[PDB]
């Protein structure tokens, strides 16, 4: 059937009977009223159950062993479904598919109705989810710490163009991967004051809002070890929120603890911009709390809490924890880490403090201004007193620091401190991540060279050794074994399995580069997966495309920098050439554009309107025919994304040099055999510097060219002038040609192109189309373009989270990884 | 071991195993980390497991023979730990203490880890929870249906001698009963308008919230009938609860949520009183609503939703359906039923009238004023505007009944209304329910009487054949079986195990009141339950009590009309009596008051502070040694009071003649050999005329007496001024005797007892005290006391709810009860 291992005689026995054991005992249902959801959940379980053993051991073993323990902080951690998933790390994809065929039953349709895990905006929290799997797979005791929304990212709907948002109640029917453990509930301090007697400063008065985890099992790839994502949940304490006496009424007090609980009821719908309300800080200040109070315990047992040197010794801390930054976000924990073990433990400071800089490290995900978090001071101020005075302090000494190390500069003093002047004080949480934090790191190379030559030079100049790189990947497992199956047996059935936990592997497929049975393969599985994906636009959302077509896609979050509306102006222009010269031949085309616009962002869902815009106007017309369609994809997630990139011919990564980090999406097309037509920005540039430039469409100006055009000035009227094509298209949009009940519907986007372009659009244009045309050249060679594919495929390897987590855990960490077995799952009962 | 049932060699292994495979596989823990409250849901999944098969069955089986269903509408049920009652009518219990027993753990500490299921506030709530126990043992098709409250019946906690209220968050740690059915989650409507169109009203325009069931089974006592107890939990919908755009906030849209589900946040604590909130209306149309559509569409299907006589004829709803009203708080149910069957299903009014008539009745529990549900016409104008025209309409052909019935007679016309003119408009529920009921009853024979020639006189005359009675019960395996093992014992050991589920066979027993060894037993086992409690005090309370002592106990509600502050006096008196012939001897008695007062009623929390005030002075003064102790019981509960009872010696059912409408309490402590002081009132009567009025300690006025009093016109200072110890008493706290510090304390409690005792506690009081000297004499004759016991023991009987509800089903509902075994458990998987 596959290399989704075996479909051994006595598991797939096994398998039925527990499923059949769920469905009654635990479902409480009998064949003749079970719904495919009650069907979907007795295997849930029955595979849940298969890692339980594993993840008991797997956890007494770092229990035993002891060894440093990596904390992953992130408010973000966007898992998708967790079935599949399972069943691959496990072995158990094809006995499940067996058993469930016997049972009468189609495992594929029951998968489909595993509701996502969209705790996650995008690639800061996709990245978390695969990094979370390569750690497992990896062998490294690591621990993923994070809130768990009761609603994730919004569910788009798309009415009249427009997009509707709509709660994504994911627990509605429950959650069969986590465990609730209110056993081990942590209070949570907010407000109060701070009392400053004989021997420490106190924190006092303060409001309490309990902690309660969960724990998901994060299995690694074939190795019997499971890790685990602990998530916090709030609670309200059933004391003080009641018992603070006076009137107020008892019923009013009850319906008030929903206030307390508000903590973990949402979360915030931006990728990549800062809101600073109260409630986003209160969730910042909630997860770090809760999680170091759990590392410390931790700590305190170790090998400590037994004997040791015997003494409290926090010296051996950094020895035996790590937390990770994944962003700002959590940057609190700096701070947090200084009150407990001053406050607490009482350290001196300077002995605190090398405890906490030495355990801490931070990870920078962008250089846009209006994605840095600014915290205003009198927020914190309120909110968390005791902290604050920390912060003022850590300043403190800092500033020290670099007046010693610079003499005289004074404006680098103002230009570094953590605390911004102003309008209204603030506190810049990166310049606190920076000055606690051991190593801060880019995740791509171009991304890590300019925060040390520009946002962060200062820092650099103060400390070099801090800064490094850490280019990021993702996970072969769930990007290419389970979206992609068709893709990973033709590539086993020619080099092994072993590529799985080694992608660098994939490179022996180079030597096959000439096979004509490989080509007609890695051809045929990508034509498999568009006629699947074809099928699916008209199963769930209907009104038919054509397969044959060159399958142009662009699928990540709603941008301005990302540019979508650039590739709207190319759409716009191949219709406008048809539309020329109707009965000239060119390649067809389906240019599909997914993702979600911020709530609050009007530009964004501005553009999300055009593109519809565009498609009621091309798809209706009568002369384009079947050549040329737009697509606007739905609620794009990662469940959608497993579906599409493996049907993709073409890869969109097309934002502005310098402003996308790195991005994870392109990755994903590259290594599922898609070609990418892309600018010099973020990972590109490793991508195509792996599969060598000939083999990559890049275009547009390179890094260097943006800034040049900045001394100068960006006037777009320049571009409007002296291109034509560039000229029709601003006037048809202009002129209500997409939108004709409402001709001037569309103002604001001509408007911003036009005076207020960040991301200058327009410079781009002209080169992006001709490069457009040289992909459309190469589809026409059919042979050519797979041999291109196969060194995309071929050379992907690189970017494989397992890499990116090795570098981290030797550059880092200080740990090693392993790819040794866990002993066994095996029984036992201690 | 007793007769906890068999503990078989192959089902205590079995039991073994199943108890490990939960705790790795369900709990995810190992033996080196479970605590106390870990085996407890290991042991509760086990047994759950044992009924989960003949849940299935019956529900199937209710599905294939089609049988008339019983609804029974409750905002309340009082459920309590469901563990050992679920074991014992599993005949588990026995094979269950040998397994844990073999696992090396104590069952009796796992079993006190169970939280109590607190839905309900007192008798009312238990009723219901009793009632449901009954219809299972009586294999009738029926299910009770009502709200999931997150937060149940407040914790009481004394502080400073005052009562705290804290939330009781009886599902922290999770709820392994239940089973959430996400699949059945229905739609209720709330606000809009009504728009009359062409054919027929439109109710328009609504808010919606949805309703989510959650099912807990209700086993039958050994017959392997396993009933549903369906609980609904109010939830937002998703799209409207967002979807209604034009700014706002999506953040905050999201957070509004709990707003739809604070519905079924928590219970009104209230016990015999009226409070008319929104919310609280809000909370009875929203079981009404979900639990209606639930049966109208397991009615559809029936055998008419197949073929009968082919056209939904609901001329055979009433043949097929039965609902009982649970007091007036479900009362909206009938004016739902007719908005259904007339608006939705278009039947003309006439027929749906007959139709809920002939389906729906009624039970009254009280007679007092403040306790009448008379909801302000505004308010159902604005929350059910439909429902408000429906119930004019009822009034309206009602009242034409009545002026038809007794022409001229005006007076009547404007009593008899639905609706109560004045300040506000009202609607008088108790009044709906009557008339669109074939049913209504008292609960108790005195209680139903006084409803005829009282409260409801005018209905009575108008139509005699509705009104009839239905004298409450108590089950006797919780009230018996699982709190008295002992008793229950030794009573088995001479008539055999019969008894359990015909309680009248207690009768029996009356042979064995001269049995030397017998009396010795009775005797054995209430002094080992005295000493067993004695020692729960000193281990959870902590403050010793001496066992020999008299057990005076009164716990229920704390009430003006219950009369504590009649005990309290007595209690006083004693003290008084002692202090001033210190060396004179008297019977030593440990009084113990427990209860909780409703957060809102300042005179009741005014009680409760004037007991632990009495003990504060009693307990401490070293003239009265051991001979007395006053000891609040605190935070009295189901699962306490399945402490106590069983120890008590002397019940207190003190109200005064004509309040107490039935009671519960009463018959619990007549079961487990405890003699009876009290009035002539609800339950009392029919007791003492069981048992003999010889074997009762009856004092105070009767009813008539009450009447006759109040014509003449109650004056409490002629009692003041006749009685010298009477007068010594209310001078001692008029002058702070019992509250030092705040001399004033209790100035509303004598000023209330002087000028606005509506209750006549000192009318009874010289009867009360030469009666409870009575009592103690009784005592000082061990053999007398026991036999006298033996006497209210073995007659009974009659209090059982099988009693009660073979009342019901043959006077009421027209179904015939059947003590006939469910066709075994027996596997099976079709
Ligand atoms: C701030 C933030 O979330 N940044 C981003 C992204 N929005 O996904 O993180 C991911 C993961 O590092 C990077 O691939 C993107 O280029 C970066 O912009
Ligand atoms: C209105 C109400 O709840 N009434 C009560 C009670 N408060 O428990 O119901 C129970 C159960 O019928 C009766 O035993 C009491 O005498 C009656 O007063
Ligand atoms: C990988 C991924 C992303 C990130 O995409 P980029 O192209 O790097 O912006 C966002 N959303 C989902 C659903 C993803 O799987
Ligand atoms: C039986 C019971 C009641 C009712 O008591 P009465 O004496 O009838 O007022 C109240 N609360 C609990 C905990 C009960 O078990």
């Amino acid at each position: 059937i596959s290399v989704r291992g075996l479909a051994g005689v006595e598991n797939v026995t096994e398998l039925k009977k527990n499923f059949n054991r769920h469905l009654h005992f635990t479902l409480v249902k009998d064949r003749n009223v079970a719904t495919p959801r009650d069907y979907y959940f007795a295997l849930a379980h029955t595979v849940r159950d298969h890692l339980v053993g594993r993840w008991i051991r797997t956890q007494q073993h770092y229990y035993e062993k002891d060894p440093k323990r990596i904390y992953y902080l992130s408010l973000e951690f966007y898992m998708g479904r967790t079935l599949q998933n399972t069943m691959v790390n496990l072995a158990l994809e094809n006995a499940c598919d067996e058993a469930t065929y016997q049972l009468g039953l189609d495992m594929e349709e029951l998968e489909e109705i595993e509701e996502d895990a969209g705790l996650g905006n995008g690639g800061l929290g996709r990245l978390a989810a695969c990094f979370l799997d390569s750690m497992a797979t990896l062998g490294l005791a690591a621990y993923g710490y994070g809130i768990r929304y009761e609603f994730g990212i919004f569910n788009q709907k798309i009415c009249g163009g427009w997009q509707m948002e709509e709660a994504d109640d994911w627990l509605r029917y429950g959650n069969p991967w986590e465990k609730a453990r209110p056993e081990f509930t942590l209070p949570v301090h907010f407000y109060g004051r701070v009392e400053h007697t004989s021997q420490g400063a106190k924190w006092v008065d303060t409001q309490v809002v309990l902690a309660m985890p969960y724990d998901t099992p994060v299995p690694g790839y074939r190795n019997n070890v499971v890790n685990t994502m602990r998530l916090w949940s709030a609670k309200a304490p059933n004391d003080f929120n009641l018992k603070d006496f006076n009137v107020g009424g008892y019923i009013q007090a009850v319906l008030d603890r929903n206030l307390a609980e508000n903590i973990s009821r949402v979360l915030y719908p931006n990728d990549n911009f800062f809101e600073g309300k109260e409630l986003r800080l209160k969730q910042e200040y909630f997860v770090v709390a809760a999680t170091l109070q759990d590392i410390i315990r931790r700590f305190k047992s170790s090998k400590f809490g037994c004997r040791d040197p015997v003494r409290t010794n926090f010296d051996a801390f950094p020895d035996k924890v790590a937390i990770q930054l994944n962003d700002t976000h959590p940057s609190l924990a700096i701070p947090e880490l200084m009150r407990v073990l001053v406050d607490l433990e009482r350290l001196d400071w300077d002995k605190a403090w090398e405890v906490t800089v030495k355990t801490c490290a931070y990870t920078n995900h962008t250089v846009i201004p209006e994605a840095l978090e600014r915290w205003p001071v009198h927020l914190l101020e309120t909110l968390l007193p005791r902290h604050l005075q920390i912060i003022y302090e850590i300043n403190q000494r800092f500033l020290n620091r670099v007046a010693a190390a610079f003499p005289g500069d004074v404006d680098r003093l103002r230009r570094m401190s953590l605390v911004e002047e102003g309008a209204v004080k603030r506190i810049n949480m990166a310049h606190l991540c920076i000055a606690g934090s051991h190593a801060v790191n880019g995740v791509a190379r171009i991304h890590s060279e300019i925060l040390k030559k520009t946002i962060f030079k200062d820092f650099y100049e103060l400390e070099p050794h801090k800064f490094q790189n850490k280019t990021n990947g993702i996970t072969p497992r769930r990007w290419l074994v389970l979206c992609n199956p068709g893709l990973a047996e033709i590539i086993a059935e020619r080099i092994g399995e072993e590529y799985i936990s080694d992608l660098d592997q994939l490179r022996k497929l180079l030597s096959y580069v000439d096979d004509e049975a490989f080509i007609r393969d890695v051809a045929k599985v990508k034509q498999e997966n568009k006629l699947k994906f074809a099928a699916y636009l008209e199963r769930e959302y209907k009104v038919h495309i054509n397969p044959n077509s060159l399958f142009d896609v662009q699928v990540k979050r709603i941008h301005e920098y990302k540019r979508q509306l650039l590739n709207c102006l190319h759409v716009i222009t191949l219709y406008n050439r048809i539309k020329k010269e109707p009965n000239k031949f060119v390649v067809p085309r389906t240019v599909m554009i997914g993702g979600k616009a911020a709530p609050g962002y009007h530009m964004a869902k501005m553009i999300i309107k055009l593109i519809t815009a565009i498609g009621d106007v091309v798809n209706h017309d009568p002369v384009v025919g079947d050549r040329l369609r737009v697509i606007f994809l739905e609620n794009y997630r990662v469940s959608l994304a497993e579906k599409v990139i493996p049907a993709a011919d073409l890869s969109e990564q097309i934002s502005t040099a310098g402003t996308e980090a790195s991005g994870t999406g392109n990755m994903k097309f590259m290594l599922n055999g898609a070609l990418t037509i892309g600018t010099m920005d973020g990972a590109n540039v490793e991508m195509a510097e792996e599969a060598g430039e000939e083999n990559f469409f890049i275009f547009g100006m390179r890094v260097e060219d943006v800034d040049r055009l900045d001394q100068r000035g960006y006037n777009a009227q320049e571009y409007y002038d002296r291109i034509p094509e560039l000229r029709q298209i601003i006037e048809q949009l202009s002129s209500g040609f997409f939108s004709p009940k409402q001709p001037d519907l569309f103002k604001d986007i001509v408007n911003m192109l036009m005076h207020h372009d960040r991301f200058k659009v327009f410079a781009d244009y002209e080169e992006y189309v001709k490069c457009q045309e040289r992909v459309s050249a190469l589809y026409k060679n059919p042979r050519e373009w797979t041999r291109m594919v196969i060194r995309n495929i071929a050379t992907s390897g690189k970017f494989s989270s397992d890499r990116t987590i090795a570098q981290y855990a030797r550059e880092i960490w200080g740990v090693e990884p392993s790819r040794q077995r866990l002993p066994a799952p095996d029984e036992k009962i201690p």
